[PDB]
């Protein structure tokens, strides 16, 4: 938390042409802001005030890192950094947010949870529990809107919030999605517009529905319909008209309740639910083609039979016994595989989630090695809405962060914006042929053991990176640190590295969101034969070396 200036940009992200205006808290002498594509210097100028404008260059889909530089006796000083993103649209390199909270909430509160938001480079938001009801998320009629309605708990929902937040989101380039499920009913439906026939039954006879229990506070068990049956897909899509005709949402995240076991349609028939899911997928967008589609694979259920539809990009809520690094990893693997390397992925991954059964702090370091990991393996994290996610019930806000998490936080966001050419924009998965030169690091390959420096290698384009990711004081390698238990890594420094690479070297830079707020440092090196030398500065969590 060292960085001696606060450097934010006015919006998330920034479509090309689009004018990037820069606000630093304060002001130093003898300082210049250097511009930065991939370590490379494409622009300086002085630093001259708090405010300041940046046309970008106009390729569309480019991360860049924006550093100020003192000169003191003649050595230099990174006082701030911040990451750029400019892209046309948000699917490419998803950075996911929520909100949670659509009661009477004023408008210079709702900037404030939007500026936060923002200054992660957030670039759209789910919008959790807005919605009247599971199978009429409008309440009232296009016509007559009901300015405010009580929600699935019975809190009170604005429009007035539902709408400003829409507004303030689109105002920062950020896309905004309503919450709903695919296929979700409530004990107040019509009956005469949902029939007998579109329900999933638990048996073979349309006996019992089958049905999400919810006790206190919330109004009613949810009834579950089959997405497949063209009836009920006919209903939902004029409730998402209905929808979009009152709210500006820019699309449908749309949930589900992961496996449902064996469960029938009204006709004894197999409901057989994840190879309903594509069918439903293609009618939701057909019946408003202009609207995104994000769909949650719940513990991946459902999500190699959705991966070749028309969703801007993948989704996994992550559960037992998915709970390794490894099997973080595993997930994002998969999903590239699923999609034949077309999507991306977000992953809704509950930290500190058992602690967070009461109030408390989130336990820093295990949410830093968690983001290290995702991050470094071209992944995406939703965590972050007006308070960061401990349960899958977004609007528990049991655990604060830390002022210094905070801080770190913004860093790291920065990093995987800065960096997203290198981290998730293709290439291939390498194991480098690489040693400590000195015994300071205790290096392996991924998967991570406990004790070990894990590298990871992605050749990209013609550049080779190789991320370290540090295991040496890990306590346990469960991602999701559910007691808060994981520890603050000891910092390595000036780490002398060996790495086999055939090819002249030209440059080696370095880059950690745990150094210098991520600004590039290009390291001396020697080579020869294969053989190439180098020092790394620092490694606390993760590093990223990058040869060229
Ligand atoms: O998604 C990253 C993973 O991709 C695979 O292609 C590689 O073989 C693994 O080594 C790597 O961890
Ligand atoms: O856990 C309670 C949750 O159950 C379901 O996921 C509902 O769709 C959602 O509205 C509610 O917040
Ligand atoms: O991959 C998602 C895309 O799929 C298709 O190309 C759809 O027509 C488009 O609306 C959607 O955004
Ligand atoms: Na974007």
């Amino acid at each position: 938390v060292t960085a001696k200036i606060t450097l934010k940009t006015d919006k998330a992200s920034y479509k090309p042409g689009e004018t990037v205006n820069f606000t630093a808290d304060k002001v130093f002498n003898s300082s210049l802001i250097r511009y930065t594509h991939l370590g490379k210097v494409i622009k300086e100028e002085t630093f001259s005030g708090t405010s300041w404008s940046w046309l970008p260059p106009s390729d569309d889909f480019q991360g860049y890192m924006v550093a100020i530089y003192q000169t003191n006796d003649g050595t230099q000083t990174i006082l701030g950094t911040v990451g750029i993103d400019v892209s046309s649209d948000w699917a490419k390199f998803p950075r996911y947010g929520f909100l949670s909270e659509f009661g009477n909430i004023s408008e210079s509160d709702r900037a404030a949870v939007i500026d936060n938001l923002k200054d992660y480079h957030i670039n759209g938001i789910q919008f959790y529990d807005w919605q009247y009801r599971q199978h009429q998320p409008l309440a009232g009629t296009v016509s007559n809107p009901m300015p405010v309605w009580n929600d699935i708990i019975n809190r009170e929902v604005y429009g007035s919030t539902v709408s400003g937040y829409i507004a303030q989101a689109h105002s920062k380039n950020m896309k905004a999605m309503f919450y709903n499920l695919a296929y979700g009913v409530l004990n107040d439906y019509d009956p005469n517009l949902i029939k007998q026939q579109q329900f999933v039954y638990k048996d073979a006879n349309h006996n019992d529905k089958d049905k999400h229990e919810l006790g206190w506070p919330f109004i009613s068990n949810i009834y579950i319909t089959d997405p497949a049956n063209t009836a009920w897909q006919n209903y939902l899509a004029q409730k998402n008209d209905d929808v979009y005709k009152v709210y500006d949402f820019d699309g449908f995240h749309i949930d589900q309740l992961g496996d449902r076991g064996n469960v029938f349609r009204y006709d004894g028939t197999n409901a057989d639910l994840k190879n309903a899911f594509p069918s439903f997928i293609s009618a939701m967008k057909s019946a408003n083609t202009n609207k995104k589609l994000v769909m949650n694979a719940v513990n991946q259920y459902g999500q190699k039979e959705i991966a070749g539809k028309e969703l801007d990009f993948l989704y996994t809520e992550v559960w037992s016994p998915n709970e390794g690094f490894k099997d973080l990893t595993q997930v994002l693997t998969d999903n590239a595989a699923y999609s034949n390397n077309s999507k991306n992925t977000v992953l809704a991954a509950y930290m500190n989630y058992n602690k967070a059964n009461n109030q408390g702090m989130f336990n820093t370091p295990g949410v830093l090695l968690t983001d290290a990991v995702i991050f470094a393996f071209g992944g995406s994290h939703l965590e972050l809405g007006e308070h960061m996610l401990g349960k899958e019930y977004f609007p528990n806000k049991n655990l604060s962060m830390s002022a210094e998490l905070k801080s770190s936080l913004l860093e790291y966001y920065d990093f995987m914006t800065a960096y997203q050419n290198l981290l998730r924009d293709g290439g291939t998965y390498t194991n480098p042929t690489i040693a400590t030169g000195d015994g300071k690091l205790n290096l392996g390959s991924w998967p991570p053991t406990m004790g070990k420096v894990a590298a990871v290698g992605k050749q990209v384009g013609s550049r080779e990176i190789i991320h370290l990711l540090n295991f040496t004081n890990a306590n346990s390698l469960n991602w999701r640190d559910t007691d808060g238990t994981q520890n603050v890594p000891d910092l390595i420094k000036q780490a002398m590295l060996n790495l086999n690479h055939s090819g002249k070297v030209t440059k080696i830079w370095y880059a950690s969101p745990d150094y210098n707020g991520g600004a590039a440092v290009e390291l001396s090196f020697s080579q020869n034969g294969e053989k190439v030398n180098f020092k790394v500065p620092v490694l606390q969590y993760w590093a990223m070396i990058v040869v060229e």
